[PDB]
């Protein structure tokens, strides 16, 4: 419509492209130059080019790759880097074809004006990221304030026209489920239309494949296309993409695309996750979703609870509840009995390679919700018998085990003081201090998280600590736990929240 799309090709990119990486590292020149091709044959307007890389020397990379490209090519290369002297190093071989990619104001002034004055002065493309001392820009409100500074810097200090900039507002993840990113698309988008307005003249370019990270292929190749569709009209002039895997939105199918909008927008309704949603179309195996539906309510009460919490299923669960309470079930049974037993499952079914992970994570959402609307209905017995300081370890996220035992400690009587998840040893017993705890559990699920438990307690030893420490965790065993107590001497095992109220008890003397 307006004007055509400048397509910026990904795959130069040692960070992104695992493929370009190895091919880099190996000195494949030839692979290289083919895939550079490639991308243009595909439908490419410009390069992205990146060759920095964690323990590499920048400069050299660029000094035995750019001499070729600079031949080999006619289209532009999008430099992207944050080392001015890289950028000097593009500009001299590629002169008048370069746009240089970061410019931002993470480190102030400073590094911006560098960037900036070198794209004045080489007349080059200047990108600039919605990037300022606070950090990532993640709403519209943000992304439009740290912009507008920018353009005033730039067009006023600097001198550089409207029509040299590319104003990158950020692009990221909505894919692994997390709710705190069910948003950012969207804010990124509210942006761009409002800047398109007040910045007349300016661009606006997004690195679009990041919207879809760790999605199947053809779901990521839906996501993708709907997403550059969306910043297209609302003033997109730029898009770094994988030129070969983006549909015309004519060749996407209607309930995909109303799928990947729902997604993009968080257009959340009553019954409806848009991220799972998105995911189960792209699922084969489709059953009727009506026949579906009627499997399942034709489950027994025990049955359905537990397939609630591997289907992640929301809506209903509190009518199910409710009618289990009715009957005689009681609220610790219904959790250690079929909802834990859906949670064992989904295990089995993620290790599988049968699940994938943000449906681990609905997963252990209705568990969370179940427990939430049978906390009420526990018996609460006994008071103020001890404090716990209770935590998962360093850089272990699991934490339903940890908090079914803060449920279970504060219903007899313990004050548990929950310092949530990836708590390293200093925050733990800064905690310890403040709260004068009678004892310390520390949870971890994985392997690695046993280690950190050692090098906690030789922590603890070694800062002269002797109150009970409780140790919880799948691959923790007594067995270990025993040898560590050479290292604290008042370490205990738990199995499961029940031994640590066991040993609650048996440590405040009831
Ligand atoms: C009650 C609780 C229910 N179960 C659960 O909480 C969940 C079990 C499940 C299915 C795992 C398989 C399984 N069958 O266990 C699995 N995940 Co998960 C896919 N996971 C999740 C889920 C958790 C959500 C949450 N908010 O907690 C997440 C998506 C976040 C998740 C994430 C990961 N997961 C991952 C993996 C690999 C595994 N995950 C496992 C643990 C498992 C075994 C499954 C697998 N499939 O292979 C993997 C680990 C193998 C191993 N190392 O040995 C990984 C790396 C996946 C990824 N590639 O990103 C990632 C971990 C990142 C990290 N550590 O940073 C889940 C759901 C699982 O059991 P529990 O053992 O925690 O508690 C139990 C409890 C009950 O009474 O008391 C005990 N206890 C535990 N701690 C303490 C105590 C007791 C006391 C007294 C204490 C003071 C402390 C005792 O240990």
């Amino acid at each position: 419509q307006e004007a055509s799309l400048f397509l910026v090709g990904e795959r130069l990119n040692a960070t992104g492209s695992k493929r370009f990486r190895e091919m880099l590292f190996a000195r494949d020149l030839e692979g290289i130059l083919a895939l550079a091709r490639e991308q243009v044959e595909e439908g490419a307007h410009a390069l992205d080019l990146s060759v920095a890389w964690t323990g590499r020397d920048e400069l050299e990379d660029l000094r035995w790759l750019l001499p070729h490209l600079a031949t080999a090519l006619t289209v532009p290369v999008m430099v992207d880097s944050t080392s001015p002297e890289a950028m000097e190093l593009a500009l001299k071989y590629l002169p008048g074809r370069v746009l240089l990619n970061s410019a931002n104001l993470e480190d102030g002034l400073e590094r911006f004006d560098r960037v900036a004055s070198l794209a004045k002065a080489h007349g080059a493309a200047l990108v600039v990221l919605a990037i300022d001392e606070k950090g990532m820009a993640k709403t519209r409100e943000e992304k439009v304030r740290v912009a507008l500074r920018m353009y005033e810097r730039l067009t006023e200090h600097h001198g550089l026209r409207p029509e040299d900039l590319l104003f990158d507002l950020l692009t990221f993840p909505i894919t692994q489920g997390d709710e705190e990113s069910r948003p950012l698309a969207k804010e990124t988008l509210l942006a761009m239309e409002e800047l398109r307005e007040r910045l007349p003249g300016v661009g606006f370019v997004l690195g679009v494949s990041n919207v879809s990270f760790g999605l199947k292929p053809r779901a990521r190749r839906v996501l993708n296309s709907v997403f550059l569709d969306e910043a297209r009209k609302r003033g997109l002039t730029a898009a770094i993409v994988d030129a070969g895997k983006i549909l015309p939105i004519s060749q996407i199918p209607e309930e995909a695309y109303a799928l990947a909008l729902d997604l993009i927008y968080d257009r959340r309704k009553e019954g409806f996750d848009p991220l799972l949603a998105f995911m189960a179309y792209f699922e084969a195996h489709k059953e009727d979703p009506g026949k579906r539906e009627d499997a399942f309510l034709a489950l027994p009460l025990l049955e359905r609870l537990k397939r609630r919490v591997v289907e992640g299923r929301k809506q209903g669960l509190e009518a199910d509840l409710e009618e289990a309470l009715k009957a005689g079930h009681k609220p610790l049974d219904l959790i250690n009995g079929p909802l834990l037993a859906g949670m064992k499952e989904v295990g089995d079914l993620f290790g599988a390679g049968k699940m994938q992970l943000p449906f681990v994570l609905q997963a252990a959402e209705v568990m969370k919700r179940a427990v939430a609307y049978l906390e009420p209905h526990m018996e609460k017995k006994g008071e103020g018998k001890g404090t716990l300081v209770l935590a998962t370890v360093k850089g272990a996220v699991h934490d339903i085990g940890k908090n079914l035992v803060d449920i279970i400690l504060s219903n007899n009587g313990y004050r548990v003081v929950n310092l949530g998840i990836k708590v390293p040893i200093e925050e733990i017993l800064k905690a310890v201090e403040a709260h004068k705890p009678h004892a310390v559990g520390m949870s971890g699920l994985l392997v690695k998280s046993t280690l950190v438990m050692k090098e906690n307690l030789e922590y603890m030893r070694d800062r002269g600590y002797t109150l009970p420490v409780i140790l919880g965790g799948a691959a923790l065993t007594r067995s270990y736990v025993e040898e560590l107590r050479a290292i604290y001497p008042n370490v205990y095992y738990a199995e499961d929240a029940f031994e640590g109220l066991r040993l609650m008890e048996e440590l405040t003397g009831h």
